[PDB]
């Protein structure tokens, strides 16, 4: 039995695509581009069960407020939280996600789960 595997997210809407571009859609605003972006982009390393995302000045959960405003460095604090179906799947993305975000400060993941 595992005792804990999730997965928080970073400076996905900083891309020049979201932010620069800027692309206004009837559904929904950097939520819903984000959002059915990282659907697909995800579903190909590991589909997700959930996807809870928390903006800056809105909601931070312990687990972010503490982890998250602490590396502080992607030019933004953008909090998402995912929940895969085992950390096998997202440590397939997590390297590919900071690795292709790596130097840069564009989409980033972090494994989050430890003991209360």
């Amino acid at each position: 039995n595992l005792p804990s595997k999730m997965l928080l997210v970073y400076d996905l809407y900083l891309s020049p695509k979201l932010w620069a571009l800027a692309t206004p859609q009837k559904n929904g605003r950097v939520q819903e581009k984000v959002m059915e972006h990282l659907l697909k982009l995800f579903g190909t390393f590991g589909v997700i069960s959930s996807v809870r995302i928390l903006k800056p000045g809105r909601e931070l959960p312990p687990d972010i407020r503490r982890i998250s405003s602490r590396y502080s460095q992607v030019g933004t604090q953008e909090c998402a939280i995912v929940e895969f179906e085992e950390v096998e799947a997202a440590i397939k993305a997590h390297e590919f996600m900071i690795t292709e975000s790596q130097g840069k400060e564009n989409m980033k993941a972090v494994l989050i789960g430890m003991k209360p």
